[PDB]
Parts: structure tokens; sequence; C-alpha cells
């Protein structure tokens, strides 16, 4: 659900700053990872694709070929409150996007294209949070 995705996003986003330099991702492109979900944030930059690889690697969410590791992703998602309601759909949805971009061999570019597809399909399927839901989790600390 969108509520569960708010919790996943809020945690996953903590590795933005440590990944920023190696990804070449300007603060001007993305200042805080929660804005990935803004209606009018365009998910396009190769650097954001590099960042997402870097951030995923932190939680072993990539397989040897820089695609989603399905098992590790499922285990990560279920580590959040009610995570089991989202885990099957989210993997299925991401993997469907990956198949559509399998002919992009540049890893950063492939991953940003996959991210954009995942964002758009997440809205269609009802698992996209609003920024405010993401902030509400972050703000509990
Ligand atoms: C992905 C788990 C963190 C939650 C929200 C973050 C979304 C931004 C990344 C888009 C999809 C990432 C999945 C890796 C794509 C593999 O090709
Ligand atoms: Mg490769």
């Amino acid at each position: 659900t969108a509520e569960v995705m708010s919790h996943v996003t809020a945690h996953f986003g903590k590795t933005l700053e440590e990944c920023r330099e190696e990804s070449g991702l300007s603060v001007d492109i993305l200042d805080e990872f929660k804005h990935f979900w803004s209606d009018d944030f365009d998910v396009v930059h190769r650097e954001l694709g590099c960042a997402i690889i870097c951030m995923s690697n932190k939680f072993s969410l990539m397989d040897d070929d820089v695609r989603m590791h399905h098992v590790n992703m499922d285990e990560y998602i279920k580590s959040f409150p009610n995570g089991q309601v989202l885990a099957e759909k989210m993997v299925k949805l991401i993997h469907n996007c990956e198949k559509q971009f399998d002919t992009e061999t540049d890893d950063c570019t492939r991953v940003v294209k996959v991210a954009a597809c995942f964002k758009e399909d997440s809205r269609k399927e009802g698992i996209a949070p609003e920024v405010a839901m993401v902030e509400a989790v972050i703000e509990k600390y």
C-alpha cells in the first residue's frame, strides 16, 4: 500500500547523502529523496540512476547484474510494519519495469528508466505515497 511505501521510502532515502558524490548527483537535481514521489518531480537523470544503485547496494537489493534481487527486496519490504501486504506486488511491479528496459545496458541509465516506470506504475496500482506521508514517518524521530 501507499502507507507501507511511505515507510520503505523514508528508510531507503537515508543513504542519499553518503551516495551523492560517487553518483555525481547534484543537490540541484534532488535535495531529499522523499521528493522522488512529488507529482512534478521528473525521474530522468542518469546520476539519480547511479545514486539508486548506490543506495540499493547498501541493503543488498541488487543482484550480480544490477537488477533487483527479488528475495532480498522481499525481505527488506517485510522488515517494515505490514510490509507483507506490499512485498509481492512491489517485486512484480519492479520486475515488469526491468523487462521493458532490458536492452539498456548502461546500469545507471537502465535503473533511472526503471525507477520512472516503477513510479508511474506505483500510482496506477495505488502504492505511491504522497511526500507528506513520507515526511510523517521521518518526523517521528
Ligand atoms: C526500492 C525500495 C525503496 C523504495 C522507494 C524507492 C524508489 C526509488 C527506486 C526505484 C525502484 C528501485 C528498484 C531497483 C530497480 C532495479 O532495476
Ligand atoms: Mg551489465
